[PDB]
């Protein structure tokens, strides 16, 4: 099974799934200096007010909440995007030590780590539906850059050990996803893919300029996470992050000016 390991990861993907060298792969490098603002993007609409959060999992790859995705309730719209997209789940990618763990890079530098909220396109009517189409799911991506703790992460680091080892989850009702955010939604987008097999090329991606700041401790408590299951041999959940693709015939546009 693919994975972040030598024998099983980013380089290896492509052998089951070909579309890891397609042409909109992600993530890629943003080059603020060539990222051209574009005046056509709407307003970014982040409603989070009403997300009902459910559970929250360690599957091997990463660690994910997953929310109520049975009514409008927390939606993405308007920015690139047509139409109405649903919260379904966030997740991070994070790295070995604090120099790296982001997929997605800024003239080359690289996060500490990465959130990703995950959102379908309501005119699909479920995520897996959504998932098979190019305008099918549209994905915030938002850096973490060590500095002082984030409260609003606090939540998710206190229930890590609960969760440890690969399959185990527990609930996680009453998180506000907004505690996640940064003050700006300036952003870069562009068309590109899930950054994990099956790496589809559905997504719209919508990259926060701003990092939040998150501490030291806070992303340890990540590194403790295990890849393995319960009493096979340890393996510290650590740089499931996927390299920079090429750009290819791409653009990426910038929300701001
Ligand atoms: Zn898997």
């Amino acid at each position: 099974h693919w994975g972040y390991g030598k024998h099983n990861g980013p380089e290896h993907w492509h052998k089951d799934f070909p579309i890891a060298k397609g042409e909109r792969q992600s993530p890629v490098d943003i080059d603020t200096h060539t990222a051209k603002y574009d005046p056509s993007l709407k307003p970014l609409s982040v409603s989070y007010d009403q997300a009902t959060s459910l559970r929250i999992l360690n599957n091997r790859h990463t660690i994910n909440v997953r929310f109520d995705d049975s009514q409008d309730k927390a939606v993405l719209k308007g920015g690139p995007l047509d139409g109405t997209y649903r919260l379904i789940q966030f997740h991070f990618h994070w790295g070995s030590h604090d120099g790296q763990g982001s997929e997605h890079t800024v003239d080359k530098k690289k996060y500490a780590a990465e959130l990703h909220l995950v959102h379908w396109n309501t005119k699909y009517g479920d995520f897996g539906k959504a998932v098979q189409q190019p305008d099918g799911l549209a994905v915030l991506g938002i850096f973490l850059k060590v500095g002082s703790a984030l409260p609003g992460l606090q939540k998710v680091v206190d229930v890590l050990d609960s969760i440890k080892t690969k399959g185990k989850s527990a609930d996680f009702t009453n998180f506000d996803p907004r505690g996640l955010l940064p003050e700006s939604l300036d952003y870069w987008t562009y068309p590109g893919s899930l950054t994990t097999p099956p790496l589809l090329e559905s997504v719209t991606w919508i990259v926060l300029k701003e990092p939040i700041s998150v501490s030291s401790e806070q992303v340890s408590k990540f590194r403790k996470l295990n890849f393995n299951g319960e009493g096979e041999p340890e393996e510290p959940m650590v740089d499931n992050w996927r390299p920079t693709q090429p750009l290819k015939n791409r653009q990426i546009k910038a929300s701001f000016k």
